[PDB]
């Protein structure tokens, strides 16, 4: 009782732009109806909350509710559908009247698609009616009354089309994934009670706890806890404290929920780390940054942002690195999709998620896959061809046979911009190898330079793997070295001569020639 | 006491419906007896359609309001939400009591839910209900005055039977307003808030594509709650909407209305693309005459064609032609892609052409139907087109040899003109209409450009033309970080832009059109 009227904005983690959206369009309207009435801001009734299990949106209405000091009640759609046919007709009737009854009021509809799922999946009659009743109260609120409804689903799609009118649940907001400060943030909370060692470091736990929702990161804090128990099983109890060790043990076995679920967050991968070109940095600066950041030149001279690429090259790393390069340079949105994950409707709802994040970079990698010389092309046609040149969304395609590509997708409008992404040049290569080997490290003697010089039209991932060959060698010594006893502390010259030996190449000139000649035939 | 003083003026978007259903619903409940002498028979159901958000849903409360008759509401939800036999009672009891204070008009909110295709409602309740509201449609003697109208997103959604004669014979479209419609729903919803001296409703009605008035109204909403944003006694006083709050509502809104059709005169006139004149004259004779001058057409008892197959080299010159065509008659445009029809729609398109009697029904990238379902659903549907209804199918395809000898044939699509690279007079057309939206500098002359470039086409002008300005704004930009040291385009950003200018249609792309002309 005292518990659950007390937890704020600080109890919840891993969604604070969607909390300062919630706290904007609630807070402020049932603390101050007197502004927003005399301006004309016409406050939400409906709020459908949605996303992965886990997330903590169950605890953002209490929040709001307690943060606002409005009357809270809760609905269960379990609990609603779990009764006779009029007693859960009563329940939800009994529950608006409540709420109208003391003002400002938030009602919070738990698993809504129970209540009320799309018509198709409900068979019976009882079924239909609390539907009805729902959609039949839902439209009773008066524009007084301060009574705001807000729902939680998974996938939108599973409530009942008639819901998501207007005037019903005009408003949704998706609580997804958190990104690494909002894992940072749940390990704090959930950490606020298990003691811990001085040798804890919750970022790097957070930085790599991918995939993982609220309760995932629960259920890492109570695995790590109880392995603790495990090694020291009054004085063992005083002497419980979780250690870093036990953090990455829990982590390396810990099977995440929300692995197959798409990510959009900033990368941080700078430009720095690829290298790149000159040409194409411009070009790529001009295209996606100027209009987010220099819109007053663009309305001023009067052009609509062209808003397609469509990168075409050879096949390794070169072509999504820029393309998260670029978003990181314009702190944007970078949403990654791959033909496979294509060709397993899905079209429409990844460009909505797009347009949901306003600065947003739409990679198609793979996009042979689909555009070749048929229901999802034309998806893809039809969506990108319905969308307003004026939203700061950016779709860059990638494909290393550029001359599969159907005209169609070229059309003006659609992607009207071509760009090549040849072998890195010397100076690429040389940050490509230190980037490569940040992470590990090399013997003084070893200099990048004269390794960059030998290597000639090596691709992205050629010299990723003369860095993981150089480094597997490594391991091996630093193995026949431990059996037969730091001996090998470093990666010396030796190991990198030796993994410089069996790798020639993996694209040569002879498929260069093909992306170069279709470069001067464009 | 808000909702009896809802009127005509309350109600944006849809001027042409309302006056139909003026004529439909308000002379004849008002004067019965001229209506009943001359023989006349009111309508007796009147089935509004249209997309959310619309206000279809007041036009029956104001056409109630403004001919005094007495209103009578439905809900499909709130009667479905009952009991067995209770729904059944309400029905019954709003026909009874409409009958006894006639005239009135029943306004039926979501008929879907009351009566969804019979394939749906697998209960028997549900069916009981249908059935009732069919026998109570088919009640209402001619000498009542109980005007029942419904509202549906889509008619096929409702039952078959209740769309029979004597039950909803009627059927009006209240669907997305034009710019003058979504201007008049600004001005409605902008009534009670405070508006700055700098604000131009008539920018953002124009602007606003895709948006119904619901969408308006969260529009509104939005550039209000930036104003509290950016200011946030003498406060709450100082409070006025401004343009850039309403540029950025505009900015961050997501219609809902992005996806449906369009019909409207479209703003394109003839000397934003120019054209040969010979295709002007003949577009004329084919669509503005029968329009026109239909008593010529009688008196020589010659039946117009109906159909054109607009063929050339790929770009934006078959559809703006179309839709130039189209604006000189004042007639709706609609546009259809091959992507759309790939993705029976064939029939509800010609419906909707249909139901515009002046209309200018344009398929683009026709080749991708045409050489199996589609196509003969499409050239079925043409031959039971009536030849002297006013709806022109002009088609467009930019290889006009793949398509099939079928739609080409003298009931269907009977003519084909052939539209070239703009001359040297149709480029500088192109280049002028392009850039009117940009300040240009005093020195470039245009009709040096449209010497030099020959042969480019519609898309490759504006793509010069895009040029020019990137290479405006990145100097913009470069003198800025630098330090309005650029206010115009300057001859040498044409010429940077010129410098790597491409022809997109080959010499042998027009030669091969030049056989095909040479063939017909
Ligand atoms: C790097 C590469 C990537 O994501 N994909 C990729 C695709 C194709 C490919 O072929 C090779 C190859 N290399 C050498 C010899 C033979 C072959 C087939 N490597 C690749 C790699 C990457 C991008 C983003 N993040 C991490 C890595
Ligand atoms: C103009 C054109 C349009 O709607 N579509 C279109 C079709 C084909 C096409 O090819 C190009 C092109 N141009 C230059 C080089 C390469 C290519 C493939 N551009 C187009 C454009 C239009 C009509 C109506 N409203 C606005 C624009």
């Amino acid at each position: 009782e005292e518990k659950l009227n007390e937890i704020g904005y600080d109890d919840i983690g891993g969604c604070r732009k969607q909390l300062a959206q919630i706290k904007e369009m609630v807070e402020l309207p049932l603390r101050h109806p007197q502004l927003f009435k005399a301006i004309g801001v016409k406050p939400p009734r409906g709020i459908l909350l949605y996303g992965p299990p886990g997330t903590g949106k169950t605890l953002v209405a209490r929040a709001v509710a307690n943060e606002s000091g409005s009357f809270f009640f809760l609905i269960n759609g379990p609990e609603i559908m779990s009764k006779l046919a009029g007693e859960s007709e009563s329940n939800l009737r009994k529950a608006f009247e409540e709420a109208e009854k003391n003002a400002p009021a938030i009602i919070f509809i738990d698993e809504l698609d129970a209540i009320a799922p799309k018509r198709e999946k409900t068979h019976g009659e009882v079924e239909r009616r609390i539907v009805s009743q729902l959609l039949t109260l839902m439209d009773g609120l008066k524009q007084r009354s301060h009574v705001i409804v807000m729902a939680a689903t998974n996938r939108p799609n599973s409530v009942d089309p008639a819901l998501r009118r207007f005037g019903r649940f005009d408003r949704e907001i998706e609580i997804g994934i958190p990104d690494s400060i909002g894992r940072l943030e749940i390990l704090r909370i959930h950490t606020r009670n298990i003691r811990l060692a001085e040798d804890v470091e919750l970022e790097k736990i957070a930085n790599e706890a991918h995939g993982h929702v609220g309760a995932d990161l629960a259920s890492l804090c109570s695995e790590a806890a109880l392995q603790q128990i495990r090694n020291k099983m009054a004085e063992v109890l005083n002497s419980l404290a979780v250690t870093m060790d036990d953090f990455r043990w829990a982590l390396g076995k810990s099977n995440p929920s929300a692995l197959r679920e798409t990510t959009v967050e900033v990368p941080n991968v700078t430009w720095d780390d690829i290298g790149g070109l000159e040409n194409v940095k411009r070009e790529l600066q001009e295209l996606v940054q100027y209009p987010v950041e220099h819109p007053d030149k663009f309305l001023k001279f009067g052009m609509t942002p062209s808003k397609g690429v469509l990168f075409y090259g050879p096949p390794g790393c070169g072509k999504t690195l820029l393309a998260k390069a670029i978003a990181n340079e314009c702190q944007a949105n970078f949403i990654s999709i791959k033909g496979p994950e294509l060709l397993t409707a899905n079209v429409r709802d990844i460009f909505d998620k797009a347009r949901q994040a306003a600065p947003c970079v739409l990679f198609f990698d793979e996009l042979d896959s689909i555009a070749k010389a048929d229901r999802v092309i034309n998806q893809l046609l039809t969506e990108m061809d319905g969308m307003s040149a004026k939203k700061n969304v950016f779709i860059i395609g990638a494909t290393n046979r550029p001359d599969i590509i159907d005209g169609a997708i070229l059309r003006p409008g659609r992607l009207d911009q071509l760009i090549y992404i040849p072998l890195p040049d010397e100076a690429s290569r040389v940050n490509i190898l230190k980037a490569n080997l940040r992470k590990s490290p090399i013997a003084r003697d070893v200099d990048i330079n004269f390794l960059a010089k030998a290597t000639q039209g090596f691709s992205g991932a050629d010299l990723t793997e003369i860095c993981q060959r150089a480094c597997k060698q490594a391991i091996r010594e630093s193995i026949e070295a431990e059996i037969r006893a730091d001996p090998v502390p470093e990666i010396t010259r030796r190991h990198f001569e030796e993994a410089m030996r069996f790798a020639r190449r993996s694209v040569t000139e002879n498929d260069v020639r093909k992306y170069e000649m279709f470069a001067q035939t464009l």
